[PDB]
Protein backbone atom coordinates (compact mmCIF):
# COMPACT_ATOMS: atom_id res chain seq x y z
CA UNK A 1 0.00 0.00 0.00
CA UNK A 2 3.27 2.07 -0.26
CA UNK A 3 6.47 1.42 -2.22
CA UNK A 4 7.05 -1.74 -0.12
CA UNK A 5 5.81 -3.08 -3.22
CA UNK A 6 3.05 -1.08 -4.36
CA UNK A 7 0.06 -3.22 -5.86
CA UNK A 8 1.14 -2.83 -9.54
CA UNK A 9 -1.23 -5.41 -11.26
CA UNK A 10 -4.99 -4.81 -10.47
CA UNK A 11 -7.64 -7.70 -11.76
CA UNK A 12 -10.79 -7.27 -13.56
CA UNK A 13 -12.65 -8.46 -10.50
CA UNK A 14 -11.09 -6.57 -8.27
CA UNK A 15 -11.75 -3.58 -10.57
CA UNK A 16 -15.82 -4.27 -11.50
CA UNK A 17 -16.26 -4.71 -7.69
CA UNK A 18 -14.89 -0.98 -6.74
CA UNK A 19 -17.36 -0.59 -9.51
CA UNK A 20 -20.43 -1.62 -8.73
CA UNK A 21 -19.43 -0.62 -4.99
CA UNK A 22 -19.18 3.23 -6.58
CA UNK A 23 -15.46 3.22 -5.98
CA UNK A 24 -14.57 5.53 -8.29
CA UNK A 25 -14.05 8.89 -7.81
CA UNK A 26 -11.23 11.32 -5.82
CA UNK A 27 -9.86 8.00 -4.70
CA UNK A 28 -9.97 5.61 -7.87
CA UNK A 29 -9.39 7.14 -11.00
CA UNK A 30 -9.92 5.02 -14.12
CA UNK A 31 -8.07 5.79 -17.16
CA UNK A 32 -8.00 4.49 -20.44
CA UNK A 33 -4.26 4.73 -22.73
CA UNK A 34 -4.87 3.20 -25.65
CA UNK A 35 -2.62 4.16 -28.46
CA UNK A 36 -2.71 3.04 -31.87
CA UNK A 37 -0.18 3.64 -35.09
CA UNK A 38 -2.50 5.76 -37.48
CA UNK A 39 -4.95 3.80 -39.61
CA UNK A 40 -4.87 1.30 -38.08
CA UNK A 41 -7.38 1.41 -34.76
CA UNK A 42 -8.98 4.77 -33.29
CA UNK A 43 -7.96 4.87 -29.55
CA UNK A 44 -10.19 7.61 -28.85
CA UNK A 45 -13.65 6.77 -30.74
CA UNK A 46 -13.15 3.41 -29.40
CA UNK A 47 -13.19 4.95 -26.19
CA UNK A 48 -15.76 7.31 -26.38
CA UNK A 49 -18.35 4.11 -27.39
CA UNK A 50 -17.34 1.61 -24.36
CA UNK A 51 -15.13 2.36 -21.25
CA UNK A 52 -15.21 1.18 -18.15
CA UNK A 53 -17.97 3.05 -16.37
CA UNK A 54 -16.59 6.07 -14.88
CA UNK A 55 -13.13 5.87 -16.54
CA UNK A 56 -11.19 9.10 -18.87
CA UNK A 57 -9.44 8.70 -21.99
CA UNK A 58 -5.56 9.24 -21.29
CA UNK A 59 -4.08 10.83 -24.61
CA UNK A 60 -0.44 10.52 -24.61
CA UNK A 61 -0.03 12.77 -27.64
CA UNK A 62 -1.11 15.25 -25.50
CA UNK A 63 0.98 14.53 -22.89
CA UNK A 64 4.59 14.41 -23.53
CA UNK A 65 7.39 17.26 -24.65
CA UNK A 66 5.22 18.01 -27.54
CA UNK A 67 9.01 20.68 -28.63
CA UNK A 68 10.72 17.50 -28.64
CA UNK A 69 11.85 16.30 -32.35
CA UNK A 70 11.58 13.07 -30.81
CA UNK A 71 8.88 10.52 -30.40
CA UNK A 72 6.97 10.37 -27.05
CA UNK A 73 8.83 12.03 -24.61
CA UNK A 74 8.01 13.00 -20.90
CA UNK A 75 6.32 16.17 -20.78
CA UNK A 76 7.27 18.44 -17.78
CA UNK A 77 6.68 18.38 -14.00
CA UNK A 78 3.99 21.07 -14.64
CA UNK A 79 2.73 20.13 -17.16
CA UNK A 80 2.38 16.69 -16.25
CA UNK A 81 0.50 17.71 -13.03
CA UNK A 82 -1.96 19.87 -14.96
CA UNK A 83 -2.54 17.17 -17.17
CA UNK A 84 -3.78 14.80 -14.08
CA UNK A 85 -5.28 17.54 -12.14
CA UNK A 86 -7.62 17.90 -15.19
CA UNK A 87 -8.70 13.93 -14.67
CA UNK A 88 -9.61 14.95 -10.93
CA UNK A 89 -6.60 12.88 -9.89
CA UNK A 90 -4.67 14.36 -6.74
CA UNK A 91 -1.58 12.95 -4.65
CA UNK A 92 -3.86 10.70 -3.00
CA UNK A 93 -5.40 8.66 -5.69
CA UNK A 94 -5.35 5.10 -6.77
CA UNK A 95 -4.72 5.29 -10.46
CA UNK A 96 -6.00 2.65 -12.38
CA UNK A 97 -4.79 1.90 -16.32
CA UNK A 98 -6.04 -0.14 -18.94
CA UNK A 99 -5.48 -0.02 -22.58
CA UNK A 100 -7.46 -2.02 -25.65
CA UNK A 101 -4.42 -3.63 -27.40
CA UNK A 102 -5.21 -7.10 -28.77
CA UNK A 103 -2.36 -8.44 -26.92
CA UNK A 104 -3.57 -7.61 -23.31
CA UNK A 105 -1.35 -4.77 -22.80
CA UNK A 106 0.53 -2.13 -24.61
CA UNK A 107 0.71 1.80 -23.74
CA UNK A 108 -0.86 0.91 -19.71
CA UNK A 109 2.53 0.01 -18.58
CA UNK A 110 3.85 3.23 -19.93
CA UNK A 111 1.80 5.51 -17.86
CA UNK A 112 2.42 3.31 -14.87
CA UNK A 113 5.62 4.47 -15.53
CA UNK A 114 4.86 7.90 -15.74
CA UNK A 115 3.23 8.35 -12.65
CA UNK A 116 6.04 6.94 -10.82
CA UNK A 117 8.87 8.72 -12.93
CA UNK A 118 6.89 11.99 -11.28
CA UNK A 119 6.23 10.65 -7.93
CA UNK A 120 3.04 8.65 -7.45
CA UNK A 121 2.95 5.74 -5.63
CA UNK A 122 -0.26 4.56 -6.07
CA UNK A 123 -0.75 3.22 -9.43
CA UNK A 124 -1.79 -0.42 -11.47
CA UNK A 125 -2.27 -1.75 -14.41
CA UNK A 126 -5.53 -3.72 -15.06
CA UNK A 127 -3.97 -7.32 -15.30
CA UNK A 128 -5.72 -8.82 -18.70
CA UNK A 129 -6.57 -5.01 -20.24
CA UNK A 130 -10.38 -4.10 -21.80
CA UNK A 131 -10.04 -7.09 -23.75
CA UNK A 132 -10.24 -9.38 -20.41
CA UNK A 133 -12.94 -7.12 -18.93
CA UNK A 134 -15.20 -7.57 -21.70
CA UNK A 135 -14.28 -10.97 -22.68
CA UNK A 136 -15.53 -11.25 -19.33
CA UNK A 137 -18.64 -9.54 -19.73
CA UNK A 138 -18.33 -6.20 -16.99
CA UNK A 139 -20.01 -3.59 -17.62
CA UNK A 140 -18.82 -1.19 -20.12
CA UNK A 141 -20.55 2.18 -21.34
CA UNK A 142 -20.53 5.49 -23.50
CA UNK A 143 -22.01 7.66 -20.92
CA UNK A 144 -19.39 10.77 -20.56
CA UNK A 145 -17.22 10.90 -17.37
CA UNK A 146 -16.53 14.47 -15.91
CA UNK A 147 -14.73 14.67 -13.29
CA UNK A 148 -14.03 17.41 -10.77
CA UNK A 149 -10.41 18.47 -11.43
CA UNK A 150 -8.43 17.95 -8.54
CA UNK A 151 -4.44 19.35 -7.77
CA UNK A 152 -1.68 17.05 -8.51
CA UNK A 153 2.00 17.97 -7.07
CA UNK A 154 4.21 16.22 -9.61
CA UNK A 155 7.84 15.86 -8.79
CA UNK A 156 10.20 14.27 -11.11
CA UNK A 157 12.18 11.03 -9.89
CA UNK A 158 15.47 11.33 -11.26
CA UNK A 159 16.35 7.55 -11.08
CA UNK A 160 13.69 5.93 -12.94
CA UNK A 161 14.83 7.88 -15.72
CA UNK A 162 17.71 8.06 -18.57
CA UNK A 163 19.15 10.82 -20.89
CA UNK A 164 20.67 10.10 -24.16
CA UNK A 165 24.15 11.60 -22.62
CA UNK A 166 23.69 8.78 -20.01
CA UNK A 167 23.17 6.16 -21.72
CA UNK A 168 26.48 7.14 -24.12
CA UNK A 169 28.60 7.35 -20.56
CA UNK A 170 27.41 3.79 -19.95
CA UNK A 171 28.93 2.45 -23.59
CA UNK A 172 32.02 3.21 -21.55
CA UNK A 173 31.41 2.22 -17.96
CA UNK A 174 28.63 -0.57 -18.39
CA UNK A 175 27.28 0.06 -15.09
CA UNK A 176 24.09 -0.86 -16.11
CA UNK A 177 22.45 -3.76 -18.32
CA UNK A 178 20.63 -1.98 -21.60
CA UNK A 179 17.37 -4.35 -22.10
CA UNK A 180 15.82 -3.71 -25.79
CA UNK A 181 11.98 -4.56 -25.53
CA UNK A 182 11.46 -4.14 -29.63
CA UNK A 183 10.47 -7.84 -31.68
CA UNK A 184 14.08 -9.60 -32.37
CA UNK A 185 13.69 -8.43 -35.91
CA UNK A 186 14.02 -5.08 -35.32
CA UNK A 187 16.54 -5.38 -33.04
CA UNK A 188 18.37 -7.36 -34.94
CA UNK A 189 18.08 -4.85 -38.28
CA UNK A 190 16.46 -7.68 -40.26
CA UNK A 191 12.97 -5.71 -40.19
CA UNK A 192 12.30 -2.03 -40.44
CA UNK A 193 11.35 0.39 -38.12
CA UNK A 194 7.96 1.78 -38.96
CA UNK A 195 6.34 5.13 -39.60
CA UNK A 196 9.47 6.73 -39.76
CA UNK A 197 11.57 8.19 -42.54
CA UNK A 198 15.22 7.15 -42.86
CA UNK A 199 14.75 5.34 -39.84
CA UNK A 200 16.90 1.93 -39.61
CA UNK A 201 16.74 -0.86 -37.46
CA UNK A 202 19.45 -2.25 -35.14
CA UNK A 203 20.29 -1.70 -32.05
CA UNK A 204 22.92 -0.02 -29.36
CA UNK A 205 26.44 -1.74 -28.36
CA UNK A 206 26.41 -3.72 -25.62
CA UNK A 207 22.06 -4.17 -25.35
CA UNK A 208 20.20 -7.71 -24.66
CA UNK A 209 17.01 -7.93 -26.88
CA UNK A 210 13.63 -9.20 -24.32
CA UNK A 211 10.96 -8.69 -26.76
CA UNK A 212 8.20 -7.47 -24.98
CA UNK A 213 5.68 -9.81 -25.82
CA UNK A 214 7.11 -12.73 -24.51
CA UNK A 215 5.61 -11.25 -20.99
CA UNK A 216 2.40 -12.13 -21.41
CA UNK A 217 0.46 -14.89 -22.23
CA UNK A 218 -1.57 -15.97 -24.80
CA UNK A 219 -4.85 -14.84 -23.09
CA UNK A 220 -2.92 -11.21 -22.28
CA UNK A 221 -2.56 -11.74 -18.41
CA UNK A 222 1.01 -10.73 -17.22
CA UNK A 223 2.88 -14.09 -16.65
CA UNK A 224 3.77 -14.95 -13.48
CA UNK A 225 6.93 -13.89 -11.11
CA UNK A 226 8.44 -17.42 -10.95
CA UNK A 227 8.16 -17.18 -15.03
CA UNK A 228 9.18 -13.60 -15.64
CA UNK A 229 12.17 -14.40 -13.29
CA UNK A 230 13.19 -17.76 -15.64
CA UNK A 231 12.72 -15.22 -18.35
CA UNK A 232 15.29 -12.65 -17.04
CA UNK A 233 17.89 -15.80 -16.22
CA UNK A 234 17.79 -17.52 -19.31
CA UNK A 235 18.15 -13.97 -21.01
CA UNK A 236 21.17 -13.42 -18.83
CA UNK A 237 20.02 -10.63 -17.25
CA UNK A 238 20.75 -9.97 -13.48
CA UNK A 239 17.94 -8.64 -11.48
CA UNK A 240 20.52 -7.42 -8.64
CA UNK A 241 22.14 -5.67 -10.75
CA UNK A 242 21.04 -1.91 -12.37
CA UNK A 243 19.06 -2.16 -15.72
CA UNK A 244 17.95 0.22 -18.04
CA UNK A 245 15.64 -0.68 -20.58
CA UNK A 246 15.05 1.13 -23.82
CA UNK A 247 13.02 0.45 -27.28
CA UNK A 248 11.53 1.87 -30.04
CA UNK A 249 10.66 5.49 -28.28
CA UNK A 250 10.97 4.36 -24.51
CA UNK A 251 7.01 3.01 -24.97
CA UNK A 252 6.76 -0.95 -24.57
CA UNK A 253 10.53 -0.67 -22.75
CA UNK A 254 7.94 0.33 -19.55
CA UNK A 255 7.04 -3.76 -20.13
CA UNK A 256 10.29 -4.84 -18.85
CA UNK A 257 10.39 -2.24 -15.38
CA UNK A 258 6.96 -3.36 -14.36
CA UNK A 259 7.72 -7.03 -15.26
CA UNK A 260 11.13 -6.31 -12.68
CA UNK A 261 8.71 -4.54 -10.50
CA UNK A 262 6.84 -7.52 -10.01
CA UNK A 263 9.92 -9.37 -9.44
CA UNK A 264 10.58 -7.48 -6.84
CA UNK A 265 13.01 -4.48 -8.17
CA UNK A 266 11.26 -1.21 -8.73
CA UNK A 267 13.94 0.44 -10.21
CA UNK A 268 14.45 -0.46 -13.46
CA UNK A 269 14.87 3.24 -15.47
CA UNK A 270 13.68 4.11 -18.84
CA UNK A 271 15.73 5.64 -21.81
CA UNK A 272 13.29 7.75 -23.16
CA UNK A 273 14.56 8.85 -26.05
CA UNK A 274 15.00 5.57 -26.89
CA UNK A 275 16.12 4.18 -30.50
CA UNK A 276 14.41 7.01 -32.16
CA UNK A 277 16.67 9.79 -30.48
CA UNK A 278 19.85 7.17 -30.49
CA UNK A 279 19.91 6.86 -34.16
CA UNK A 280 19.32 10.55 -34.75
CA UNK A 281 21.76 11.39 -32.30
CA UNK A 282 24.99 9.34 -31.66
CA UNK A 283 27.65 8.24 -33.79
CA UNK A 284 27.05 5.17 -36.12
CA UNK A 285 29.64 3.48 -34.36
CA UNK A 286 27.68 3.44 -31.04
CA UNK A 287 25.03 0.83 -32.54
CA UNK A 288 24.75 -2.43 -34.61
CA UNK A 289 22.53 -3.92 -37.10
CA UNK A 290 22.44 -7.26 -39.20
CA UNK A 291 22.71 -4.97 -42.54
CA UNK A 292 24.02 -1.71 -44.23
CA UNK A 293 27.47 -0.79 -43.29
Amino acid sequence: VHQVLYRALVSTKWLAESVRAGKVGPGLRVLDASWYSPGTREARKEYLERHVPGASFFDIEECRDKASPYEVMLPSEAGFADYVGSLGISNDTHVVVYDGDDLGSFYAPRVWWMFRVFGHRTVSVLNGGFRNWLKEGHPVTSEPSRPEPAIFKATLNRSLLKTYEQVLENLESKRFQLVDSRAQGRYLGTQPEPDAVGLDSGHIRGSVNMPFMNFLTEDGFEKSPEELRAMFEAKKVDLTKPLIATCRKGVTACHIALAAYLCGKPDVAIYDGSWFEWFHRAPPETWVSQGKG
